């Protein structure tokens, strides 16, 4: 019901997609299956988010009791920085397919482009609190990652939280086989990305916006922060179709083409937020809601901004 993005492969990538960082166990399978019966197709998930088994029991038990088919689902899990190594990038896939239920996956992603020591943390630190960094690179991973499309377990791959020199040093690698799909990274008004959507556009990259309602449950939100859902000039847009403000949220990504995954475990909510194609943004509203960029970010990953690609410290 979700329009769709096309693909570099031709694929067709469903413009809203269902986010579940932070859907605990006991919510997350509840939550999928009414997202399936909602009409959504493209679930986003994660191996770091420990909760892909009960995503994985959702869409097996929905196949089977025939409410969707496999091809006409979407589904994306990402590659964490602690499993760079060629073996580790074997190992994590693996262990996200099996949770999954999957044969295949439609997109893999790098989660992070910083690599982190491997080992059993998932956020290795040393005494002070820092990051510490890993031993193979995400081009070293990538390498590995194109095995699985050679393979047939991966229709294609993509980054996340990528900035366009990294792209830029993904797209010159010697003996690439395989381009990015999509970079999924942070969008919303405050957070407007131009620079960067302009040029994953231009290379024929799609975008994904993550944290389009500007993730109000991030454990890290304090009081002060910018607040998406209660701005006044958003509601005020919203209020006038009769829409809520995290409608006129997800709908401002469709409109610039850009895929949305909008996260909830709210059945009314995520009703609510496919019901963004029977409206549409004048183009006053959208440059009224473009003005709005602050360069706000909800996700900074801070204690990993001292390694060579944490990739937040480029302009775009
Ligand atoms: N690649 C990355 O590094 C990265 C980083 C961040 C996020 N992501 C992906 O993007 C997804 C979405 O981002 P996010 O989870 O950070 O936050 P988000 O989607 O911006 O916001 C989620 C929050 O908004 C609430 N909400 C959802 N729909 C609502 C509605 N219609 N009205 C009012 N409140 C609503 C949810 O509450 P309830 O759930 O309680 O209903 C939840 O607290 C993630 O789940 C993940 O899949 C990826
Ligand atoms: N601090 C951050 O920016 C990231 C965000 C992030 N959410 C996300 O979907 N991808 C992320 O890497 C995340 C997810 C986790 F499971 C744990 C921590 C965490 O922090
Ligand atoms: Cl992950």
């Amino acid at each position: 019901m979700a329009t769709f993005v096309e693909l570099s492969t031709k694929a067709k990538m469903p413009i809203v997609g269902l986010g579940t960082w932070k859907s605990p166990l006991g919510k997350v399978k509840e939550a999928v299956k009414v997202a399936i019966d909602a009409g959504y197709r493209h679930i986003d998930c994660a191996y770091v988010y420990q909760n892909e088994h009960e995503v994985g029991e959702a869409i097996q038990e929905k196949i089977q009791e025939k409410a969707v088919k496999r091809e006409d689902l979407f589904i994306v899990s990402k590659l964490w920085p602690t499993f760079f190594e060629r073996p580790l990038v074997r190992k994590a896939f693996e262990k996200t397919l099996k949770d999954l239920k999957l044969s295949y996956l439609d997109v893999y992603l790098i989660h992070w482009p910083q690599g982190f020591k491997s080992g059993d943390d998932l956020f290795p630190k040393d005494d002070k609190g820092n990051a510490i960094g890993g031993k193979a690179t995400f081009l070293d991973a990538w390498e590995a990652m194109e095995e699985l499309v050679d393979e047939g377990l991966v229709k294609a791959l993509g980054v996340s939280n990528f900035s366009h020199f990294q792209i830029e040093k993904l797209l010159n690698k010697p003996g690439l086989k395989y381009k990015p799909v999509t970079n999924q990274v942070e969008c919303h008004p405050y957070l407007t990305q131009e620079k960067l959507i302009q040029y994953c556009h231009s290379k024929g990259i799609t975008v994904t916006a993550y944290s389009p309602l500007g993730s109000p449950d991030r454990p890290w939100a304090k009081p002060e922060d910018p607040s998406l859902l209660e701005d006044p000039k958003i509601k005020e847009i919203a209020a006038k179709h009769k829409k809520t403000a995290a409608q006129v949220l997800i709908r401002f990504h469709i409109q610039r083409n850009v895929i949305v995954i909008p996260k909830s475990v709210t059945p009314a909510r995520i009703v609510e937020n496919i019901q963004v194609f029977d409206f549409k943004l004048s183009d006053e509203e959208m440059a009224t809601i473009l003005s709005f960029n602050r360069n706000w970010r909800a996700c900074n990953l801070l204690q990993s901004s001292h390694l060579e690609d944490y990739p937040f410290n480029a302009e775009y």
